DNA sequence: TATGAATTTCGCGACACAAGGCCTGGATGTATATATCTGACACGTGCCTGGAGACTAGGGAGTAATCCCCTTGGCGGTTAAAACGCGGGGGACA
């Protein structure tokens, strides 16, 4: 059902962690993804919010911005989305 | 395109690490032991007045006869008090 990882993420808010800290994103991704300029994860979150969450806008942005496959960027959309679910 | 490859991300074991629960001992105040002195504790003496002994009085006190009386003892009934059940709601309790 869930990464151990995306339940850990979901279970308290984000603060200063880094996207590498998101569900499917790891060093690689999550690296390429700091260089493309979005080095935090409440920055992908922004983003997120302003592709008002949607999934297919953030997914593919996401597997352009990186190159996460369907399994990493549809992990990291849902992290987002539960974590807004519980916080936001 | 079906297959392999790549890639990656989540799951897994060894390692070292630190924090908490008994074991132990020593510092700690308390009870034990002991030398010093000093005026009270006790001992002992002279005495005289209270204690001990004899004689008397008589009135207090023990004891028997009597009354009555009142205190013990029993019955009926009529209760009004006492006994028992219940609901509570307010007091004692944490």
């Amino acid at each position: 059902t869930t990464s151990q990882k995306h339940r850990d993420f979901v279970a308290e808010p984000m603060g200063e962690k880094p996207v590498g800290s998101l569900a499917g994103i790891g060093e690689v991704l999550g690296k390429k993804l700091e260089e493309r300029g979005f080095d935090k994860a409440y920055v992908v979150l922004g983003q997120f919010l302003v592709l008002k969450k949607d999934e297919d806008l953030f997914r593919e942005w996401l597997k352009d911005t990186c190159g996460a496959n369907a399994k990493q960027s549809r992990d990291c959309f849902g992290c987002l989305r539960e974590w807004c679910d519980a916080f936001l």
